[PDB]
């Protein structure tokens, strides 16, 4: 009550309030002098926060400033924190048709909120801003991996532990990080194999268990060796010098400074730089810490000979016959955001699914670094071998920068990923994108794109077309896309694929759709009236002026979902997604209702 | 000269002579009786193999008995060795033309000849008959395998003998035999592995290294270790006799008592009897054999571990989720030669190439039997898949008599066997049939006639068809097929679905031929003149009596590899080939100086 009105005026410097209300600025401090003189009185707080008559007053005030401003301001708002990536020439084509939209003078009050109350008034909102147990049970509840690996440690610790104890308090140390340290020296090489990985991504196994943090957990576990040994050196030290009042010793030396050698030149400075061959060849000396460990521990071999003979045959099968072979880069592009686009030319005997994935590798950047890429190119399309790269690292913003400022070797290795057959063997299979990796959905709609216009027969004779029924090939006859992502800060060849796909069979959409777009943001801007600008707009050329698309590109992140809910059938519907288990298990449940044979997080 | 005639008739009683002249009999008979009076004179002997013109009226003398009999004798003939199994209906149609054909009275020599120069003379011939080093240098040539195991064997028992020499001539013969035991105990089950062997068998190291007698050579080695054995309690018992002047002993009787109750339970004679249950079960008493040994041997268990947990794990892969499926048999149908047709119901998720194999198992036949075989329907049949079965055995003949006097559990477990996309991605790659695994070339052949057709479109507006181009498919223009084999005997779904396949594309045939015919027998009737009856009858009816096909079935075994040497060309032409790797390697090299990418014994 009244209380609250208090705690909310405790709760709150002209150019301070601005700066902390999410600025973004002209309208920002129209708004702020809107809202006397200019004072900390709480009485226009107040008034703020309290019909939708009383706000669309406000708004309109706001707006005016005494209407051509309006596009003057219209423009200021398309700068703001919109993301209204926009160019200045269209800008007097849009503000001509919201004037026409509005004046038919632009000062009249009823005239706004008869506008307002077109599309709302309800959601009178003027700002977006107020004014660890919870989180680990959540990720815990489907990870249960570093709790497991703690526990091995644990129990080999006491285990050696309970050996040595007779032992004073020095030796049972020693022993205990000894044979931490060989379950540790034993399976870090077992984690990490490009090769058997892949086989492994696509089951079941794969679903229950994550396999993309492999680098980090690697990673995790090299450190907790490097700790280890260095607690297992001292512990053996002041054992020494307790014993002081030829092979062990300087094999331990050995392996300590192999160890910190590895650490020193595997770190994430070394890599920042463009030193990769610097990186490599040290960490090429994992073999001679596991010859050094053979003979400086005693039963070493016994943990190291399962994971070693199958990491030595895993190697062992990767051979440039096998499965290496030479690719010729044709064209190289640039694109904006950092993104590199490659025309790389197709293998004479390369077939495969699409949504598959290869290792690129280029000499020039990293002699001997493998990185995987997801080829964004129809397997229908027989000249070149697409693959989209987006500078989320290094070596990736080596390869920008390098190209920054074409005929060069490369090397890949095969299609793997998951079969799509059951994507094309059903009715209405519809895909949402979600994730990061949203590269193979362009393959994907490329390939649906060119089966269904393959099916597309005319007769040369009469010039009459006619379509044929599903033949071999797949079995959909509609298919829904959806994509709730964070933005297309980066997927501007994705959203240009996207929107060519679309008017590509926008000319097939009168006696049928095929093709939906849903795209969505949930980070954009409602509060600003900037979408009553664009509503003309849309119509005016019939796509949206920031995509130059058939979609407008909305936002709605629950709404959304109760589409997906309430998505026409032309068969039996099967749903398919693509993301953090959340959002997919939040999608599957509220789909379970509904009877639809749906394999949510699929990926 | 005078002498080779002395010598021949040397090498020379009218019934024994017919006997011995390789009887079919009357036109033998009266070929007999005109060969005077009846006696051993060897003036008959010397005129009979003795220009074409003598030849000529010999035979014509022979063909008349003094011509109304030659109808007769026509269908003696065609009963005769010549296995032409064909009606007597049809009998008096071909009489009736060869009467036409020649007599236009029928007794006229100089008739007869210009008949036979139409068409021979040369190749006067009135009989068939003639009136270890070699084989084993070229079978081990390639083979290879059967001296190293000989010679593993003599090193390990060598090995042995020299650990044990200062013993006297008893127990280094028991250390040598328990060496022996230990590696053929260990490698007799890494031997036999139904899964991974498929997964070899679509490797160049299959190509090289033979495969399909494993059974032989699995049950040559329990032969072996089954007398190694003996041989071995023998030694041990004389030394213990000698001493004589507790476990070991009676696990060594247990082990004793397992064999010969493993040898005794799993020779032909009792899977000759249908009690398969008895064999399987007696069967599975290995565990129990490899169990005994563990603790009768001190080192058993190194040899046993590598091949015993893999083995394991072989056996631990299969589950019924994992591979095995439930399919219920539609219809079965009995073809003649004891060859059994199978109709089962496809599975909703069955996609398979061409040309693939999987094991069938009835539990009403056998309970824990599992058998390959090859699906002999193509992949664009959503029907039914068929299979083909061969009575070559027991268990095939039992369901051969089974049901000779329907819906019955049947498991199938998955497509195996070499892709072949190589096939149709290629230009008139001509297939060659040799072997008895010719049922993958009918699904070949089923499916190239069905995507051959499916291009055939045909306008419904205005009834035009017009041919299309290769699309994604296939890029094929003609197949040759050539069948050089043994016999029909067995094959007569074969013959029926080839025939088939071609009078189907018998009506494309006026603008451009696309399968072509080359039936061989190699070993029919040349020297008797019954293809003279069958030359008008092949015009007679566009078909050969013999067949009901274009194709005639003509014999001739190297002029079919000199016309596969000279096989037109509609692109980059390729020859495939399966069967024993003479003929393959001989089409091959002839095939080498014509430049052709040819993967000649690909099976
Ligand atoms: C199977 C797979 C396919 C991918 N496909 C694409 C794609 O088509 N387009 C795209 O833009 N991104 C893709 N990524 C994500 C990422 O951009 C690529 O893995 C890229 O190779 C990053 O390399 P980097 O040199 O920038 O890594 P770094 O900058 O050296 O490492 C930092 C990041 O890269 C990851 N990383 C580093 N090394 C590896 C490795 N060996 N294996 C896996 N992850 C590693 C780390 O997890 C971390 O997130 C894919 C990732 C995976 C696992
Ligand atoms: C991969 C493969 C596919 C085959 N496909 C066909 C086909 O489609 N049609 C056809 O008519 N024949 C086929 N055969 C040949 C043979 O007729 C089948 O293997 C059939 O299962 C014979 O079984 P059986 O009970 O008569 O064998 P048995 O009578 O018990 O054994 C005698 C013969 O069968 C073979 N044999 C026995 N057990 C096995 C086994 N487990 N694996 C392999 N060979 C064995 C022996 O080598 C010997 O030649 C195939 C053979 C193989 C290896
Ligand atoms: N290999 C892989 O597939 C892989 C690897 C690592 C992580 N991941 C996933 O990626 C996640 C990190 O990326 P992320 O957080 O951006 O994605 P996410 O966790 O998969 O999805 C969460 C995001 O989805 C959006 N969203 C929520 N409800 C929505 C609705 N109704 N309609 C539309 N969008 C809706 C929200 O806004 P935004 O759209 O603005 O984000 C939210 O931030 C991880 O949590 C994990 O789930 C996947
Ligand atoms: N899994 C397998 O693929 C497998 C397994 C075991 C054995 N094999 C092969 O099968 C063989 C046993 O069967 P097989 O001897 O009947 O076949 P084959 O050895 O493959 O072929 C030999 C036969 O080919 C025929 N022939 C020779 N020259 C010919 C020509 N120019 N045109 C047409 N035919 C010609 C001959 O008469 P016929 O046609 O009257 O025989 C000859 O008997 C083995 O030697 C081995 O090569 C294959
Ligand atoms: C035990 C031994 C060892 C150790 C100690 C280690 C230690 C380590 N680690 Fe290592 N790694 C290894 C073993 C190892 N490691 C190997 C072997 C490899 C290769 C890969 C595979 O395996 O596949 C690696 C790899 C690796 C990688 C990747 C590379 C590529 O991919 O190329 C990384 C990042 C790592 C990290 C690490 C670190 C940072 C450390 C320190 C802390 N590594
Ligand atoms: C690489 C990691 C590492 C390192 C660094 C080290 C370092 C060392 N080290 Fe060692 N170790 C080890 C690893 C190690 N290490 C292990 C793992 C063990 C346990 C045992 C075995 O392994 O077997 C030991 C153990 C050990 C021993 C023994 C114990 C028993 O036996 O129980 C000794 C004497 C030692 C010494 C040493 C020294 C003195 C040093 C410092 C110089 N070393
Ligand atoms: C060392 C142990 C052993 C031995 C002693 C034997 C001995 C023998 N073996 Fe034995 N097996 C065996 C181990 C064996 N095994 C096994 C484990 C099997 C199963 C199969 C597999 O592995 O996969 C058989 C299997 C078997 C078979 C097939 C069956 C089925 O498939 O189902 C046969 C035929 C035999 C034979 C034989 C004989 C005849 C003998 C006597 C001589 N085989
Ligand atoms: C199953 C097959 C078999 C059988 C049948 C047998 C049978 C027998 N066994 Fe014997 N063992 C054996 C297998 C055997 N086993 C072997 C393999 C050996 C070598 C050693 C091990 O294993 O480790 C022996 C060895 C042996 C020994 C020891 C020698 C050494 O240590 O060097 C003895 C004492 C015996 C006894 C015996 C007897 C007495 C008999 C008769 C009863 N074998
Ligand atoms: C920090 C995240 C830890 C994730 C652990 C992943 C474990 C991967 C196991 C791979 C087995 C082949
Ligand atoms: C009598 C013929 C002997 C043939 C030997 C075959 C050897 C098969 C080796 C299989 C290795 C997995
Ligand atoms: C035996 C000690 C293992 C410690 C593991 C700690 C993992 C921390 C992840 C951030
Ligand atoms: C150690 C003795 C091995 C004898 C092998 C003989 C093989 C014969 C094949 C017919
Ligand atoms: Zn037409």
């Amino acid at each position: 009550w009244l209380r609250w009105v208090t705690q909310q005026f405790k709760t709150i410097e002209i150019s301070l309030q601005e700066f902390k209300a999410a600025l973004h600025s002209f309208f920002a401090e129209r708004f702020f002098a809107l809202f006397r003189s200019g004072t900390i009185t709480l009485q226009e707080l107040q008034e703020a926060l309290t019909s939708p008559m009383d706000k669309l007053k406000f708004l309109f005030q706001v707006y005016d400033i005494d209407d051509p401003d309006e596009l003057r301001t219209v423009l200021q708002s398309c700068l703001r924190e919109s993301a209204i990536s926009l160019p200045d020439e269209k800008l007097d084509q849009l503000t001509l048709a919201l004037f026409e939209s509005a004046d038919a003078g632009a000062i009249t009050f009823e005239e706004l909120r008869d506008e307002l109350q077109r599309f709302v008034m309800e959601n009178l909102t003027i700002s977006a801003a107020h004014w660890t147990r919870a989180y680990w049970h959540n990720h815990r509840s489907q990870l249960f991996c570093l709790a497991t690996y703690a526990g091995l440690h644990v129990l080999l610790f006491g285990l050696a532990a309970s050996a040595h104890r007779d032992l004073g308090a020095s030796v049972m140390v020693a022993k205990g990080c000894g044979q931490c340290l060989n379950f540790d020296c034993s399976f870090i090489a077992v984690l990490m194999l490009r090769r058997c990985l892949t086989w492994l991504r696509a089951t079941w196994l794969a679903q229950v268990l994550p396999l993309d943090q492999n680098i980090q957990f690697h990673q995790l576990m090299g450190y907790v060796v490097v700790g280890l040994s260095l607690v297992h050196t001292v512990a053996h030290t002041v054992n020494f010098v307790l014993q002081a009042q030829g092979s062990a010793s300087p094999t331990g030396v050995a392996l300590l400074l192999l160890l910190l050698l590895m650490f020193i030149c595997s770190s994430s400075c070394i890599r920042r730089s463009g030193h990769f061959e610097v990186f490599y060849w040290t960490h090429l000396s994992y073999l001679l810490v596991w010859l050094l460990l053979i003979f400086h521990g005693p039963n070493f071999w016994k943990w190291l000979l399962v994971p070693g003979i199958l990491f030595f045959l895993e190697k062992a099968i990767g051979l440039a016959v096998s499965r290496m072979a030479a690719v010729c880069i044709m064209e190289v592009n640039l694109l904006p955001s950092k993104v590199t686009h490659l025309l790389i030319k197709r293998p004479p005997f390369f077939h495969y699914r699409p949504g598959d994935y290869l290792y690129l590798n280029i000499p020039t950047i990293a002699r001997y670094e493998w990185h995987p890429f997801t080829i964004s190119s129809a397997p229908e399309q027989k000249d070149t071998i697409w693959l989209h790269i987006r500078s989320q690292g290094q070596w990736t913003n080596r390869l920008y920068e390098s190209f920054k400022a074409c005929n060069i070797k490369c090397y890949i290795d095969g299609p793997y990923g998951t079969p799509t057959r059951r994507i094309f063997a059903s009715e209405h299979a519809v895909l949402i994108g979600a994730g990061i990796g949203i590269t193979p959905f362009a393959s994907i709609l490329q390939s649906i794109m060119y089966r269904h216009q393959k099916r597309k027969h005319t007769c040369p004779s009469c010039q009459h077309s006619w379509i044929e029924g599903v033949q071999d090939n797949m079995k959909l006859h509609k298919v829904d896309f959806i994509w709730i992502n964070r933005d297309q800060r980066s997927f501007e060849w994705f959203v240009s694929l996207l929107t060519k796909l679309e008017m590509d069979q926008a000319e097939e959409a009168q006696y049928g759709r095929f093709l939906e777009l849903h795209m969505y943001m949930t980070s954009a801007l409602k509060a600003i009236g900037l979408q009553m600008a664009l509503d003309l707009l849309a119509n005016k050329e019939k796509k949206d002026s920031i995509t130059g698309l058939q979609t407008r590109t909305q936002p709605g992140r629950p709404d959304w979902s109760k589409v997906f809910q309430k998505v026409e059938k032309k068969g039996k519907v099967q749903v398919f997604f693509c993301g953090s288990p959340a959002l997919a298990k939040v999608l599957k449940g509220h789909c379970e209702k509904f009877g639809f044979r749906f394999f949510q997080e699929n990926f």
